[PDB]
């Protein structure tokens, strides 16, 4: 009976692995977003931009 | 991340070289005009001239 529980528990921690493999593949576009929200600052920290460019 | 941000240096410092070249450009002009009014100022300090020629 207990070889035969542990099939769920098996199926619960690869469960657990497909969210977690969202999860990073949501990660994977947060990052790239927040280096181009670096990007972006770092270009409108300037004094030197005319209005309409920043 | 780090890496990729340098690109916004790279532009400010480029857009900067050129500001700086617009501002020499105007200066070569500037300063021909500096040396055109010293010449007409060393040509007006003579008394021999006519009041037309002043």
């Amino acid at each position: 009976a207990t070889a035969s529980s542990l099939n769920s528990v098996k199926d619960s921690l690869q469960r657990g692995q497909s969210t977690i493999d969202v999860a990073l593949a949501a990660g994977d576009t947060i990052t790239d977003l927040l280096t181009k929200m670096k990007e972006k600052a770092l270009a409108a920290s300037d004094t030197s931009l005319n209005t309409a460019s920043f």
